[PDB]
């Protein structure tokens, strides 16, 4: 009956009573900020570093819009200018606009959801507020960016150990620009450069008539009206984490953690202050820009900010993961997918640590897409999940005492083929490596629910290491997958074989 099992959620740490004080915020070879630490203040405005506008165009760093490098010659940036600062009273005038510099695109950008959010969607009123209002200060927060963004913004390549921390005004004037979809060199199809990397700009968001569609915009602009009508004032931290030094998973002798699992709440609203996952796609924000709209997109929805990460993120390699600090919810929501609606502005109560960061720290951790079901029991992918939630779960340098529970779910369920059950155990198991609680959000899902609190509880109580449990699971798959759907399920295998 109970809606929730095992540990309370009260007795889990949360963020930021369980951290210890941050070292003082400083560049350095592995940690780019883009503003003055010696003028970040609570409620103020954070001041760009360096003052002047400095430009790096090359293979290490964003090709940003205002480069003097970015020419069509002709300036595009000039050509952006040209296009933008035009009134706007028919989404024609917009479509337009975002081609003049876009000539490449014409004929195979759609831009029929924009047109019917516009037209179809919104009642006059609204349609009135986004072109005299909405649309004009997003415009002029985009061309505002050689003022805002002075400092070349490094891509965060593969196998690098790396961090930027920028102001939430500084991500929402790239935001804007992509909006716009003014990042050069990220649109064709066949391209070389970038290849590795998501998809910034935002065309993909106008295309099509899903009923989705709509429904992102609301989100977007929701955002969009809020931080054009008052600038955020905090700064948010990027970080790639790529680990060499992975466990022995067969000799581990740690023992487990502790369980709360529940059918009930969410990650983002019950979670907080704790470590959330983005149950996410290798090339970080999945389809957000595009089609998708699962447990990635819709965060990434809800907290635009994130977004941004597409801009500098190479797609992860098994061994990495991407940690972002301090982005702020903007809007809530319901449902998911065909039932997603934009539900209303959300006015965050998170509070900032001492980089002016709201006290959210997300993961984006990208399981295994399995073509078929009993691929996932195969001792190379249950190590390569394993070590894939532990990179994104660990944290050198930190004591487990000042280390937050890990709040998660169903990962790379749905539509990846994941089984629950075996991924629940995965996470537990990773979360134990990494000396770090679980927190686990079911969805909805009671069965489930008690189905891992009984096999976390049993195994517990037999004080079984993370070693014994992963030895227990080659073992299912030698007995039940490699000579084989299964004849035995996988906790059903487990209790008869330590009983
Ligand atoms: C724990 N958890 C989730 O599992 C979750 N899924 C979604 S939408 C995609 C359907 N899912 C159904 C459950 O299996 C994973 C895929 N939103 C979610 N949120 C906010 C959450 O907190």
């Amino acid at each position: 009956d109970k809606k929730w099992l095992g540990t309370p959620i009260e007795e889990m740490r949360r963020m930021p009573r369980c951290g210890i004080r941050l070292p003082l915020l400083r560049p350095s070879a592995n940690h780019t900020v883009t503003i003055r630490v010696d003028l970040l203040r609570a409620g103020e405005v954070p001041k760009p570093f360096p003052t002047h506008y400095k430009d790096l165009w090359d293979n290490k760093h964003v090709k940003m819009p205002c480069s003097e490098q970015n020419l069509y010659a002709g300036s595009r940036w000039e050509l952006i200018q040209t296009a933008l600062l035009n009134k706007f009273t028919r989404p024609q005038n917009l479509k337009d606009a975002i081609l003049k510099y876009n000539v490449a695109y014409s004929k195979k950008w759609d831009f029929t959801a924009l047109i019917d959010f516009w037209d179809k969607v919104l009642e006059e009123a609204e349609a009135q507020h986004l072109y005299q209002s909405i649309l004009p200060d997003m415009v002029k927060i985009a061309l505002c960016l050689p003022n805002i963004c002075t400092q070349p913004i490094p891509l965060l390549k593969q196998k690098m150990n790396h961090s930027i921390t920028m102001s939430q005004e500084q991500i929402a004037s790239l935001l804007a620009n992509a909006f716009f979809c003014t990042f050069p060199r990220r649109n064709a199809k066949m391209k070389s450069e970038y290849s590795s990397y998501p998809d910034i700009n935002f065309n993909r968001l106008f295309e099509g008539r899903s009923s989705r569609k709509p429904e992102k915009l609301k989100t977007l602009f929701c955002y969009f009206r809020r931080v054009t009508e008052k600038k955020p004032t905090g700064l948010v931290t990027f970080t790639r984490q790529s680990l060499e030094d992975f466990p022995e998973w067969e000799r581990c002798e740690k023992p487990l953690t502790r369980l709360h699992v529940t059918y009930e709440g969410t990650i983002e609203e019950n979670g907080q202050g704790m470590l959330q996952v983005d149950f996410a796609n290798r090339f970080v924000g999945g389809g957000v820009t595009s089609a998708g709209l699962v447990q990635e997109e819709i965060r990434f929805l809800i907290n635009p900010e994130l977004i941004i990460s597409r801009l500098f993120t190479e797609v992860l390699d098994h061994n990495e993961c991407l940690i972002i600090t301090g982005t702020e919810q903007y809007s809530e929501y319901t449902g998911y997918a065909e039932t997603y609606r934009w539900s209303r502005s959300h006015e965050d109560g998170s509070e900032r640590d001492d980089w002016q960061r709201r006290c959210t720290e997300i993961v984006a951790i990208d399981a295994l897409h399995f073509r078929r079901y009993l691929d996932q029991f195969v001792p190379e992918k249950m190590r390569r999940e394993l070590n894939k939630a532990y990179c994104g779960f660990l944290r050198p340098g930190v004591s487990s005492e000042n280390l937050s529970a890990v709040a998660t779910g169903n990962w790379g369920c749905g539509a990846f083929g994941g089984d629950a059950r075996l991924k629940a155990l995965i996470q537990i198991l990773a979360a134990a490596a990494a000396e770090r609680d679980v927190v686990y959000f079911t969805f909805g899902d009671s069965e489930l629910m008690r189905d891992i609190y009984s096999m976390h509880i049993f195994l517990t109580e037999r004080k079984l290491t993370v070693g014994d449990v992963y030895k227990l699971l080659l073992r299912y798959y030698n007995e039940e997958c490699r000579n084989c759907g299964p004849d035995i399920k996988l906790y059903p295998f487990i209790y008869h074989a330590v009983e």
